[PDB]
RNA sequence: GGUCUGGGCGCAGCGCAAGCUGACGGUACAGGCC
């Protein structure tokens, strides 16, 4: 992995939390 | 309407050296399919 991989990777988990939480 | 992957840039912080990191930027950028 890499930081980016990471980066990339986790603002789809907060995002997607997002929606969750949001929705 | 939805899903999956991630690469590099800036700034900041720590150190005899070397080396890493930030639910930060970035709700950014790119590509594919149903």
């Amino acid at each position: 992995d890499t930081r980016q991989a990471r980066r990339n990777r986790r603002r789809r988990w907060r995002e997607r939390q997002r929606a969750a939480a949001a929705r």
